[PDB]
């Protein structure tokens, strides 16, 4: 093992080294070499093959280094804090701290006082009276169905106040009995005040800060809070008399009690020290959480918690409460027991002992022994106390109390342990009341770090705009600050007056136990069982003989908390006091001010009225001007990024201009208004993640596991391996040359090639996993090309890859680490039954490699894995899907609330990116840095002209400029990130995101920038994260807990293999049922139906949850049909687009991609909504109960689901509209002739039944209602941002090009640039979106594809083919399509438009049924027992069944397998037609000339298959055509004649037709039988030879595609 652990021997000498030449040891650097000492130690102890001498070696050795780690102590200041607490009555306060100053005669003594929260208390009062006003109003206006008798209560007892204002403590009484009635409300009623308590008050909260953004303030005090109050609220002369009091009474408390104290110790002794003298106060890290906890807090009467954490941090020495005595003198509890003959009953019980310490404190102070209060104990024990505490009375007052060991190991913080004998039992915790520290200790800065990271996962109600509401966790006292519980004890708090703790003793502990962890080996002594030990607390007490705690000899001596004014003295022996309240009417509160909690309009009508005559005359006009701008910005379910700059910028430039300072304030709000809009609106992201690995890392688990993790998560996510062989040659190079400085070219080459074909043939299987070259991705005109050319080596190069090639449209999640999902709620509730949460998280590594491989680990029960098992591994893991991004495009991880790279989450394709092109232009900037700084030749000038044209000019300053010669002259050559860092300052390109759109949004990107000051999250960082890191397993979002508020699972919808409807063949079923459905609709009274079918979604994967949830979003009828109406037109898009494969306009294929994301997102989060029950109730298929929930409950939206269909309920004004995606709707005036129409339109319909899962099943169990608690939920749920699809109409080219009135001229014929644009005019390698200049008609192509479906699709008149024709002449088909003969471009008259329409319509239905039929041959032919070989050849093709459409197959496949059965009725069904209309029709003139031109066309096709003269594929296609003829043969061959052909005979029959009707339709049916009677023209064949020669086999799309292409050559 030697050779083996020779490089962690050679550390360890090297780090004994290092400590040996130490000016310093008892220092942080020594400490730290000797816990990697340990944890090296531990490694060694880690291998399997060591001896036993060994084994005793290395204990000896770690016992030796671990008792020279705590010799290393540290003597605490002589200092003793204790913060005083607005409202304290001096007196009670002397006298324990006369104690403290007596017993520690070598102190000083600091009381942290704040004078400008005096009248804190009086503030956040009228902040929690505002935010409990508006939950109770908003709580009574989302419930309409019933009222609330609490509520009326709480309204009448502030009216009866509103009379009698000096009435306040019958007022708090009166809100006790009211708390109690309050109690008894509906437990969802309850959980929705407690959230929207919080919620409010955060709000209200964020709002101030905002005040304070405004105003420029850098000190909070308490003229700006009663400004502040004026600004939201109108206060009366008596409301700021009472302020004032407030900062008279405790300044005059405060100073009279110091005096006191003075005259008798004097002036050193004790002072007092102001706590806005404080560094962390006005830190930025600690975003402001002190005044946020003055209204977040339920302990008032308590000091703070963070104050005490800054003070011990800055100062150090020991931190007390006011309410402690020393602990007592051994010789004092001696004499306290032998006057108790052995009972030591008195000195655990609570009345007793604070008895007797409220007598030796008594006495202590000079004071009468005798006026003890003896309530509640009984004659004896007084007796005995009086006895005894004249026994303790003779002693001297310096040999009553004791002090506590000084000396502390260094950075720990000595904790304070309660014992308290309870009636159940006993009680033992910690108590921050009573601390030691010395100034500077890290442990101070990780409990400050875990505070501020327990009040940003409180923010995170407000914060996170998907926080589900009503989802009841589990009481288990989990790390989280539980919100719900949070809001309850606030509200009781609020109501009563009268546990959890988001900073406390609990919180304290916590951290302290992780810090301890993080300290390695050396922490054992500090922690036992996953808790802190006796050796992290003072006062611990042992137990001796039997479990009784030896009262005398301590282990550490603590401090006597048992007190006369103790935590439970002041809820009844203290009154309450009444200066921590003013009553306030918020029944006046000025909503113009407040844009968090409300959002307002822009009215000229008085937005206005508040300003001054000047600042009114100069910019209402400027002002008004906005009105409508800003209005449809607000209102919009988009976002445009060019009016939002250029409303910004103008507000921003208004706002500049003025000197007024109430214009100044709604111009501030109008921008934060703006920025909420901006907060709010998120977008989706792609289903995709890229990593970036090391390619010479010895690692590759990692990488395999989060491949596999991803593949697991979902079958749709795509996993990309990025690697550059460029990067590695360089590395390569660099590592050789830099070894000449101071034959591995083969070893190094084939190890990176075999870990590459490793990676690659592992998962070769899986198409999802593809590794790319990203050599072969950029162009060679881009930054990272030539980073790569020039030799760029720095490690950045691949942080800035990811930026490059998120510019090229691979979007997703980019990351360098080997990032794995995280865990859903189901695997943490599987964990939750055996592990608690602190080793929840430690045993997560081995349920993920138990979930991803089949590795299975000892150290788990068998139960967890049995479990585990069960569940499918999507959903036990959380994949991309699902997540959105803000809209600007960007999102970062964070770390303590500062945002990182390690993860680059890149919003979606299609939508718009700013932060994409700003990053672009960034980057060539600071390549253009780079390479002059190279050389040396840059100086200011140079920088100017480098920097102009560009945003990051504006990080341009002096300072900025010296720093940036001043680093190129001391190395020419720089990383591109060290020349970022030198140009601005910020450690990070995401850093210099923000600002970089600052310039384009001046204000409000300063706004939010200022924002991250106030605790507000950074607007390009992720909150919610589904991703953890490997080696921690811990969270990458802004505010996110992993094993507390893991993602719920969503279900997936798995489908069968086989389709029963494809894309060509989809229309079909909208068809066959639409008249059917009509009826149906009507027949229950009925009175709008509306078709408008979806052509998205033909396979039923996923429900279509999506559209049901685009249709649940609206709630009025306009919004209703502008969202049909671009449903409608992304339909036909798709349809255009993937149907047809015809190239769309690069701005119509951006609205299908958004839309495409918008639907599958919506899709996902709708399936995970349903299945969760705590979410959306859920209930069986009853009609009663259905129209009770919407009558009685006011329910207004529902979601009726089907096995495989999702339908919508909606209540739209005064009808319930039922909305079916692919059939439109129907609205009804009841909902019970709603729910009967869609009970009979699932059932009676045999074919919608079977498709929709309700086949042979009972539909009053397999249909299911899901319906929300209250309406706002689908407000939280259903998302804001929707790309406009349900607020303006989107515009496809084509509407946009109809607008155009100008015609271009090309090839001498004035033609619309409409038209051009239908033919398929090719700008360049796209098509035309604006029409080309007289230089450009040259370069003007033709599109095959696109020239062929138009004239398919258009009955042109004989000019305008001719027009085409020449356009095709001059300029030439584009090459790589399909060409055109101009044969084939003909027009015809008007007269014989109609007919020729019609024709038209016959070949695509007749398509969308060949296609079909072909598949279920195909299908058909698939379930052959057939031996391989693909040598079915069939040889008889006979039909039985005529009614049924039967055909006898003989099939020669070498087995002689007869399939005497198909089902093809559409074939035979139509000859039918044709037969009896033929022989029928001299008595039955009745003429179908859609029918005449369907059989026509199919004759035609089938002649031509004839003539055209064997795989599955083309063997259904010949069987058809046969079959066909078979039909014909069948039908219309009255006598079985054998010198017949069905061309002759069909033109023959519509000829004779023609003569019988005569007109302008018999002219044009026998023109179709004379086109029948002669042979085929050349053209035709011509164009069907090429066709199936070459253009059939250059495309690669299935047969179906192809029989339509050459049913509409038969049909053209």
């Amino acid at each position: 093992l030697k050779t083996k652990y020779a490089n962690e021997i050679i550390e360890i000498k090297r780090i004994m080294g290092e400590y040996n030449l130490l000016p310093d040891k008892n220092s942080r650097n020594g400490l730290k070499l000797l816990q990697k000492q340990a944890d090296l130690l531990k490694i060694i102890m880690e291998d399997t093959s060591v001896t036993e001498n060994t084994f005793k070696n290395i204990e000896i050795a770690i016992t030796d280094i671990k008792r020279e780690y705590y010799s290393h102590t540290v003597d605490i200041e002589k200092n003793i804090h204790a913060i005083w607490v607005a409202g304290s009555p001096p007196e009670s306060i002397s006298d324990y701290i006369k104690t403290f100053l007596k017993t520690y005669k070598e102190f000083t003594y600091y009381l942290w006082v704040d004078e400008k929260a005096f009248g804190a208390a009086k503030f956040t009062s009228v902040l929690k009276q505002i935010a409990f006003d508006l939950a109770c109003r908003t709580i009574q206006q989302n419930t309409p169905q019933k009222n609330i008798d609490f509520i009326n209560l709480y309204n009448e007892i502030r009216k009866k106040y509103n009379n009698n204002p000096s009435g306040q403590q019958e007022y708090l009484n009166k809100l006790r009995e009211l708390y109690a009635t309050y109690q008894k409300i509906s437990t969802p009623l309850k959980h929705m005040f407690n959230s929207f308590f919080l919620e409010n008050m955060i709000k209200l909260q964020d709002n101030f800060f905002n005040y304070c953004i405004v105003k420029g303030v850098t000190e909070i005090n308490d003229e700006l809070r009663i400004n502040y109050l004026k600004n939201v609220i109108k206060l009366s002369d008596d409301d700021i008399g009472n302020y004032q009091k407030t900062i008279n009474d405790n300044k005059d408390r405060v100073k009279k009690l110091i005096l006191d104290l003075q005259k008798q110790f004097g002036e050193n002794r004790i002072s007092i020290k102001d706590v806005n003298s404080l560094t962390s106060l006005s830190k930025s890290e600690n975003n402001h959480n002190y005044q946020t906890e003055m209204l977040l807090r339920w302990n008032y009467p308590a000091a703070s918690d963070l104050l005490r954490m800054y003070i011990l941090k800055e100062h150090g020495g020991i931190y007390t409460d006011t309410d402690m005595m020393p602990a007592y003198s051994k010789q004092v509890i001696f004499k306290i027991m032998m006057q108790t003959n052995g009972d030591n009953r008195f000195l655990e019980d609570l009345k007793l002992r604070r008895a007797i310490s409220d007598g030796v404190l008594r006495y202590v102070n000079n004071q009468n022994i005798d006026e003890v209060n003896y309530n509640e104990i009984s004659d004896a024990d007084k007796n005995i106390i009086k006895k005894i505490l004249t026994e303790i009375s003779k002693m001297p007052e310096d040999s009553i109390f004791t002090k506590i060991n000084t000396r502390i190991p260094r950075d720990t913080m000595p904790i304070l342990r309660r014992y308290h004998l309870w009636p159940d039992g006993w009680n033992i915790r910690g108590l921050n009341g009573f601390m030691l520290s010395h100034k500077g200790s890290e442990v101070i800065d990780a409990v400050i770090a875990g505070q501020n990271q327990a009040y940003r996962e409180l923010r995170r109600i407000r914060d996170n705009i998907h926080s589900e509401i009503y989802f009841k966790q589990t009481d288990e006292l989990s790390s989280l600050p539980d919100t719900d519980k949070i809001g309850g004890i606030l509200v009781k708090k609020y109501l009563s007056g009268s546990t959890l703790q988001i900073s406390g003793p609990d919180l304290i502990q916590r951290k302290m136990l992780q810090f301890f962890r993080s300290r390695g080996v050396l922490g054992e002594e500090f922690i036992n069982e996953r808790k802190l030990s006796d050796k992290a607390y003072i006062g611990v007490y042992k137990t001796t003989g039997t479990g009784k705690y030896d009262w005398l000899t301590p282990e550490s001596i603590g401090v006597n908390d048992v007190t006369p004014a103790d935590e439970s003295t002041w809820c009844i022996g203290k009154g309450r006091c009444v200066d921590d309240f003013l009553f306030k009417d918020v029944s006046t509160l000025k909503t113009e001010n407040l844009p968090e909690l409300f959002l307002t309009k822009i009215d000229t009508d008085t937005f206005f009225s508040q300003w001054s005559t000047k600042t009114k005359k100069d910019l209402q006009k400027k002002i008004q001007d906005l009105t409508v701008r800003y209005n449809e910005l607000i209102d919009s379910s988009t976002i445009d990024f060019k009016n939002l700059y250029e409303i910004d910028q103008m507000l921003h430039m208004i706002m500049l201009e003025m000197n007024d300072d109430i214009a100044k304030r709604s111009l501030f709000s109008l921008q934060v208004q703006i920025s909420e809009k901006i907060r709010r609106m998120t977008i989706p992201v792609d289903n995709i993640i890229n990593i970036y690995p090391d390619l010479h890392k010895k690692n590759d688990n990692d990488l395999s596991m989060s491949i596999k993790g991803f593949l697991a998560s979902n079958p749709h996510t795509k996993i990309n391996i990025l690697y550059s062989n460029k990067t590695e040659h360089n590395i390569f190079i660099k590592d050789l040359f830099s070894f000449a400085v101071m034959a591995f070219f083969k070893k190094h080459n084939e190890n990176i090639h075999n870990k590459i074909q490793r990676i690659k043939d592992e998962f070769k299987e899986y198409s999802r996993v593809a590794i790319h070259n990203i050599d072969k991705v950029i162009f060679k005109g881009q930054t990272l090309d030539r980073l790569y050319h020039e030799g760029y080596v720095f490690s950045d190069i691949n942080t800035l890859s990811r930026y490059t090639l998120h510019g090229l449209g691979i979007t997703g999640v980019h990351t360098e680490e080997n990032l794995l999902p995280a865990p859903s709620s189901s695997l943490i509730n599987i964990l939750k039954e055996h592990y608690n949460e602190d080793e929840i998280s430690a045993k997560l590594p081995l349920a993920y490699d138990y979930i991803l491989n089949k590795k299975e680990s000892s150290s788990i029960p068998v139960e967890i894995l049995n479990k585990l098992s069960e569940l499918p591994p999507h959903e036990l893991l959380t994949p991309v899907l699902g997540q959105s991004v803000n809209p600007l495009g960007m999102g970062y991880s964070s770390d303590n609330g500062k945002i990182t790279e390690q993860v680059i989450v890149s919003g979606a394709d299609g939508f718009d990116n700013p932060i994409s092109g700003l990053i672009y232009t960034y980057l060539e900037d600071l390549y253009n840095i780079h390479v002059r700084m190279r050389e040396g030749t840059l100086n200011s000038q140079n920088l100017r002209q480098l920097l102009e044209n560009s945003v990051s000019s504006c990080f341009l300053t002096e300072q900025s400029i010296n720093k940036l010669l001043s680093e190129a002259e001391k190395r020419p050559y720089q990383s591109l990130t060290e020349i970022h860092q030198h140009l601005t300052g910020l450690p990070t390109i995401a850093d210099a995101t923000l600002s970089l759109l600052s310039v384009g949004l001046p204000g409000t990107g300063k706004l939010l920038r200022r924002e991250q000051d106030y605790g507000r999250p950074p607007v390009t960082a992720i909150q919610d994260s589904t991703f953890v890191l490997p080696y921690n397993f811990k969270g990458i979002g802004f505010n996110d807990n992993i094993i507390s508020s893991a993602p719920v699972a969503s279900s997936l919808h798995f489908i069968a293999e086989h389709a029963k409807y494809t894309l060509l063949s989809w229309p079909e079923f909208y068809r066959h049922h639409a008249q059917r459905w009509f009826e149906m609709a009507k027949g229950y009274g009925s009175q709008n139906i509306d078709f408008h079918p979806q052509s998205l979604l033909v396979t039923q994967e996923g429900r279509c949850m999506g559209l049901a949830l685009l249709y649940l979003q609206t709630e009025d009828t306009a919004h209703y049909s502008i969202l049909q109406e671009n449903l409608m037109t992304v339909s036909a898009l798709h349809q255009t687009s993937n149907r047809d494969k015809l190239p769309l306009s690069k701005d119509d294929n951006s609205l299908m991609t958004r839309t495409y994301s918008l639907i599958e997102m919506l899709q996902y989060q709708g399936n995970k909504y349903i299945t969760n029950e705590s979410l959306l109730h859920k209930t069986a298929w009853n009609q009663e109960r259905i129209t009770l929930l919407f009558n009685e409950k006011g329910v207004k939206r529902a979601l009726i689901s089907t096995p495989n269909h999702t339908l919508v309920l909606q209540q739209l004004e005064d009808i319930y509209r039922l909305t079916d995606p692919n059939f439109g709707h129907a609205d009804f005036l009841s909902p019970i002739d709603a729910l009967k129409f869609i009970e009979a339109m699932i059932q009676l319909t045999p074919t919608l039944q079977e498709y929709y899962g309700l086949l042979n099943k009972d539909i009053n169990k397999h249909i299911q209602v899901h319906y929300a608690e209250s309406d706002m939920v689908w407000n939280k749920l259903l998302p804001e941002n929707d790309a406009g699809l349900s607020t303006r109409i989107q515009h496809t080219t084509t509407d946009r090009l109809a607008n155009l009135a100008e015609p271009v001229a090309v090839a001498g014929i004035s033609l619309p640039v409409k038209t051009l644009y239908d033919i398929g005019a090719t700008l360049d390698g796209r098509r035309i979106t604006s029409p080309p200049t007289s230089e450009q008609i040259p370069s003007l192509r033709l599109n095959g594809d696109v020239l062929n479906d138009y004239l398919s699709r258009t009955v042109l008149t004989p000019e305008q083919a001719d027009n085409i024709r020449k356009i095709l002449h001059t300029q030439g088909i584009r090459s790589g399509t399909r060409p055109i003969d101009p044969e084939m471009i003909r027009g015809t008259q008007d007269d014989l438009v109609s007919s020729q329409t019609r024709l038209q319509r016959q070949a695509t239905r007749v398509k969308q049924q060949l296609a079909g039929v072909l598949d279920t041959l195909q299908q058909h032919f698939q379930n052959i027992p057939r031996s391989s070989g693909r040598h079915l050849s069939v040889e008889n093709i006979e039909l039985a069944d005529i009614g049924s459409g039967r055909f006898n197959l003989q099939i020669r496949d070498g087995e002689t397998l007869h399939t005497t059965s198909v089902e093809v009725p559409e074939v035979v069904s139509r000859f039918q037609k044709l037969s009896t209309m033929l022989s029928a029709l001299p008595a039955s003139g009745i003429m179908d000339f859609d029918l005449g031109m369907s059989v026509v066309g199919v004759v035609q096709y089938a002649r031509l298959l004839q003539q055209g003269h064997m795989d599955i594929k083309q063997l259904s296609e010949a069987t058809l055509g046969s079959m066909i003829q078979i039909a014909g043969n069948k039908f219309l061959n009255t006598e079985g004649i054998q010198g017949f052909r069905l061309e002759s005979a069909v033109a023959e029959g519509m000829r004779s037709v023609a003569t019988r009707t005569g007109g302008t339709m018999g002219k044009a049916l026998s023109a179709s039988a004379r086109v029948l009677e002669l042979p085929v023209l050349e053209t035709v064949l011509g164009t069907w030879n090429l066709y199936n020669s070459v253009i059939q086999l250059q495309q690669a799309t299935s047969y179906s595609e192809t029989m339509a292409a050459r049913v509409q050559i038969a049909f053209d």
